[PDB]
């Protein structure tokens, strides 16, 4: 139902709202999936916190300065990791005159300008802060307890793996980014902006991610030769002109504070913060990503590689498949299109 496979954008009312696992069902049975990436803004009435004039104080254990470099549309990213400071210090850095947003009229300008000045004035990134900032009462979405069936990790083994089914939060100033990616394990993500300046994505379809793993591959064969999943490090930045100039198809959306992202299985994004921002975001499951699990080609070359036992959902979700995969010879292949059973009730 998304031939165009466009990111969508949905206004769920508020009883709509209140069971996530089923609203997502409903928007793959529009198709939105397909996008790789779509936009869900909450009833007016819905509010995740009070106030955020109480976190000043609130810790970023290690700040990242993000050095990126390259040209031509094509650049690779460098970390170096600061010492510690508060969100205060952050906000006085980000707003500082060194590191804020340039003016402009219309969003392109703004982006133009990003893809312009992006190895210039290395900005500071206060990633994968462990919190959130959901009141202990927000029955809606909220991404501390979002009551997946990605709960059966923790559950039956206790293995927690930090942003992953637990929060992250990330407090963004201007120009910062994160590189093209699939989630780990290939799985949803849903990120929600609680406050200050956009933050602009890009989406490949997932039915077209083979494509833009090809042309990556050629443009840093380097690293493809070294590491089977090497976008998985998360240091490769495309252009948007160099995706059109090879025919990559993808699309584009901005994201204001108090609206949701939702990252699908096998959907390659990027993007950027427009100026100081916080945003908090988590994985999770459906039955459709069970499959997705078992085919997600992982990072072969790093220590610190995310890797979820996919055994206890093969058992739970297709128990008539166990033998068959344990024996290597499951050959199912994906198609990228289907809505997750759970739809059905939709359809
Ligand atoms: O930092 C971000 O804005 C961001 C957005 C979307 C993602 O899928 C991410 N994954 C890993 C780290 C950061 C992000
Ligand atoms: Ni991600
Ligand atoms: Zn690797």
């Amino acid at each position: 139902l998304n031939p165009s496979a466009r990111i969508m954008t949905f206004y769920p009312t508020m009883e709509e709202f209140r069971n996530f696992s089923r609203y997502i069902a409903y928007i793959e049975s529009q198709g939105a999936h397909r996008a790789g990436l779509a936009k869900v803004v909450p009833p007016k009435e819905w509010k995740p916190r009070a106030s955020y004039d109480d976190i000043d104080d609130l810790v970023i254990p290690a700040p990242i300065q993000q050095l990126v470099t390259g040209q031509s549309g094509l650049f690779t990213q460098y970390n170096i990791q600061k010492k510690a400071m508060t969100v205060r210090e952050f906000r006085k850095i980000a707003n500082s005159d060194k590191y804020c947003t340039p003016r402009y009229s219309e969003f392109e300008e703004l982006e133009r300008k990003y893809w312009k000045n992006l190895t210039f004035n290395p900005p500071i990134y206060g990633a994968d802060v462990n919190g959130t900032l959901y009141e202990k009462h927000v029955d809606e979405w909220n991404i501390g307890r979002l009551r997946t069936i990605l709960d059966l990790v923790e559950k039956e083994s206790g293995i927690t793996i930090e942003g992953v089914n637990t929060p992250y939060l990330y407090f963004g100033m201007w120009k910062t980014s994160f590189a093209w990616h699939t989630e780990d394990m290939d799985l949803y993500s849903i990120n929600y902006l609680h406050f200050g300046e956009p933050k602009s994505w890009y989406s490949v379809p997932p039915e077209h991610g083979k494509r833009l793993e090809r042309l990556a591959k050629g443009f840093f064969p380097g690293s493809a030769q070294s590491c089977e999943a090497f976008l998985r490090h998360k240091m490769t930045l495309i252009s948007p002109l160099m995706l059109k100039k090879y025919g990559i198809p993808f699309d584009k959306v901005t994201q204001e504070a108090g609206e949701f992202m939702i990252t699908f299985p096998y959907g390659y994004h990027a993007g950027f913060n427009h100026g100081f921002n916080c945003a908090e975001s988590t994985n999770f499951a459906t039955r459709r990503w069970i499959e997705y699990g078992k085919q997600a080609v992982l990072c072969s070359c790093r220590k610190d590689m995310v890797k979820i036992s996919m055994d206890v959902f093969v058992r739970k979700f297709q128990p008539e498949r166990y033998k068959l995969w344990k024996a290597g010879k499951d050959n199912t292949v994906i198609d990228h299109t289907l809505p997750t059973p759970e739809a059905a009730e939709f359809l």
